[PDB]
């Protein structure tokens, strides 16, 4: 339960905590922006620098994540919160062709992502946003299966969706919009499930259904053009995929996978690959590799069988999963070759397609990039929040104990909470509301746990991404639907009583305007990466800073004499653009002499930088010390740091992983050190009680 680090006169003390239970959510389904990208050569390279290939994970929470593959370095940007009885089953990326400006610059095709869920609605998502963008439902049973259907018209695109039963649907996704178009084909039989779609052509969708049958379908007419029988009446087809030649993979609940003769539309060949069923198939580009995933949580590779023409023999299967491997998909480009597979467990797992087999395969983090986790450290009260339900705890100065249980009602998930150091003002944030709360030591009730009361706060109903209380008490600060930063005053009132809180209308922060070129901003994700991942305020609540996916600092200064009010920074726009995704974003607490702040930040690709807003530059501490001269095992991509805990001018970092210590008052070239005897972390968070430092150290195994 207790540990101790000491490195050079700095003092750790932990509490090593397993009580937080945060669940694990089942990965449904696994979709890239891009399947594949042309190939271009290092003359070219900068054709695609522009492109922004994205990796969803829809999750039985309904929570949908959008991954950066980052060229290995996989990072968690944004999650966009499920909700109670809300799931994601299926999803489904449509990216347009790149066009072709009259002046000759390219706008890269732009990206909209489509989701279903059990039930008879399809979703679009508003990335930039981070919320729904629309629901489509119809007259049709729920939707079990959908594609988009392919280019061969690319103005006017449609999604096909079967369902269970036994319906082909159209839905037109033309000109911006999501709607049921047309029913195409009615099954003679209600019990008949149309459960995986694929398309062979333009207008040849392949759908796999729960009778034994693989039946191909004319998208025009809705007509059955070809019926493939398996074979029980019961065989459920839970995949179908089309080779590059036309060729039909399938894998169904029986255990094998089959090829069909594209061209006749007959069983050319059968695999007894699986024990159980066969959930999910996914094939390489070049069509020389397939991949599936069964409930027996083995993952199959099968290559073209030498000599024999469009047969394919099993290379290898293994257990990479902890439980059933439900979705897995594949992207090629820019020199990454791979597929990411998903299940049960939770773990997004990355295999390299050009070294399948070999130990080369990742397991991602089970936890997400946010800590997830927070201290009140004056009260010594650590938190941690997950769908709807904020839990606190009090480490003893029976050294645990549970305070709290806080319910935010809302549709959505929880998105983001924030409490003041000395634990009596709470802050949640979900995408209809911004809400808070006081909270007395003194105040119990009947079960043991604290009262909470309720702060009254006025807003747009647009609710918020992340929240920030100032350390001062005196300021919430938000990001309303990522891109909008706000901030209200909190007003204390003293009388017999104590102290009674009250929050002022949300006032609106304006961020600089960046120059960005319009075939960049109307290409792509579109404005998905101004979304605000982190909010800082410093030490002695007079500053503030905000910073975006992009890399964009934006900064505010209070200023004194309600006489207050904050200010553009005026050197801000001096401050440069990050060439990676901040992952911290913190004020050294120490002050400076020249009267200036020292802002933190590390990036994605291991950056660590530090700023002087004021005079709007790089300090001269990171001049010295720039990217090449930081420790080898701390540029490593595959470990990203979730947070920070400063120890006067020793700075700790943490990723899911790892423990660094720097000290900032001194030089790289040993005065660094680290280990990796921790794992898997949410977050560090300090307590109180060189200066020594106390901290709840919060792992979260799941095996």
């Amino acid at each position: 339960t207790t540990e101790n680090l000491y490195f050079q006169g700095a003092h750790m003390d932990i509490h090593r905590c397993r009580f937080v239970r945060y669940p694990a959510s089942a990965i449904n389904a696994v979709a890239f922006t891009h399947s594949a990208l042309p190939v271009v050569s290092s003359s070219k390279k900068y054709l695609q620098k522009n492109i922004q290939v994205r990796l969803a994970i829809g999750r039985a929470n309904g929570d949908i994540e959008i991954w950066n593959p980052l060229n290995g370095g996989w990072y968690q940007e944004v999650i966009i919160p499920g909700g109670k009885d809300r799931s994601v089953d299926g999803l489904v990326w449509v990216t347009d062709p790149d066009e072709e400006m009259a002046d000759g610059k390219i706008i890269h095709g732009k990206s909209r992502l489509f989701s279903i869920g059990y039930t008879t609605t399809i979703t679009e998502w508003d990335l930039e946003k981070a919320r729904a963008k629309k629901h489509a439902s119809g007259q049709h049973g729920e939707i079990w299966c959908f594609g988009v259907q392919p280019l061969p018209a690319a103005q006017n695109r449609k999604l096909v969706a079967g369902t269970v039963d036994g319906n082909l649907v159209l839905y037109s996704i033309e000109d911006g919009d999501l709607k049921f178009q047309k029913t195409l084909t009615r099954t003679p039989s209600k019990k008949t499930k149309f459960v995986s779609i694929a398309f062979q052509s333009h207008n040849i969708v392949i759908v796999g259904c729960s009778n034994s049958t693989i039946c191909a379908y004319d998208v025009r007419t809705g007509t059955m053009l070809r019926q493939m029988t398996l074979g029980s009446k019961n065989i459920i087809v839970w995949a179908v995929k089309c080779l590059p030649n036309g060729d039909i993979v399938s894998g169904d609940s029986t255990g094998q996978v089959c090829i069909w003769d594209g061209k006749t539309y007959t069983q050319a060949q059968r695999i007894q690959s699986h024990t159980q069923d066969v959930l999910c198939l996914s094939v390489s580009a070049d069509g020389s590799k397939i991949i599936s995933g069964g409930m027996d949580r083995r993952t199959a590779v099968y290559e073209p069988m030498a000599g024999q023409s469009g047969r394919w023999s099993k290379v290898f299967h293994r257990r990479y999963h902890q439980h059933d491997v439900k979705a897995m998909a594949s992207f090629e480009g820019k020199g990454m070759s791979v597929v990411v597979s998903g299940g049960s467990d939770a773990s997004p797992i990355v295999l390299p397609l050009r070294a399948l087999g070999k130990e080369f395969h990742r397991t991602l983090p089970h936890l997400p990039q946010h800590p997830t986790v927070l201290s009140a450290p004056k009260a010594r009260y650590i938190l941690s929040w997950w769908e709807n339900e904020i839990r606190i705890w009090h480490l003893l100065n029976k050294n645990r104990k549970f305070l709290a249980q806080v319910l935010i009602k809302g549709a959505s998930h929880i998105t983001s909470a924030s409490i003041s150091e000395d634990g009596t003002l709470l802050a949640a944030s979900t995408p209809t509301d911004v809400k808070v709360f006081h909270l007395d030591p003194a105040a119990a009730q009947r079960n043991g746990q604290l009262y909470i009361k309720k702060v009254n706060m006025t807003g747009t109903g647009l609710g918020a991404t992340r929240v920030q209380i100032s350390p001062d008490k005196r300021w919430i600060c938000w990001a309303e639907e990522g891109s909008k930063v706000m901030i209200s005053r909190v007003h204390a009132t003293e009388s017999a009583d104590g102290i009674s809180y009250t929050v002022s209308v949300p006032h609106k922060l304006h961020r600089l305007r960046r120059q960005i070129p319009k075939h960049i901003l109307l290409g792509g994700l579109g404005s998905y990466d101004r979304n605000v991942s982190q909010i800082a305020f410093s030490a002695d609540s007079r500053m503030l800073s905000v910073a975006d996916l992009a890399g964009y600092i934006d900064t505010w200064v209070l200023r004194g004499p309600a006489g207050e009010r904050w200010a553009r920074n005026p050197k801000a726009a001096m401050i440069p653009k990050l060439s990676a995704a901040p992952v911290v974003l913190s004020f050294s607490p120490t002050p400076r002499d020249d009267g200036d702040y020292d802002l933190l930040v590390v990036t994605t690709l291991k950056q660590l930088l530090i700023f002087n807003p004021l005079r709007g530059m790089l300090s001269e501490w990171s001049r010295r010390n720039t990217y090449p001269k930081l420790p080898e095992p701390f540029r490593d991509t595959r470990d990203q740091v979730k947070g920070i805990v400063w120890q006067g001018q020793r700075a700790w970092f943490y990723g899911v992983a790892s423990l660094f210590m720097f000290d900032l008052s001194q030089d790289f070239s040993a005065k660094w050190w680290h280990t990796y005897q921790f794992r898997p972390i949410m977050g560090i968070v300090p307590i109180e009680g060189i200066p020594p430092l106390e901290v709840a150290l919060i792992e979260r195994p799941l095996s």
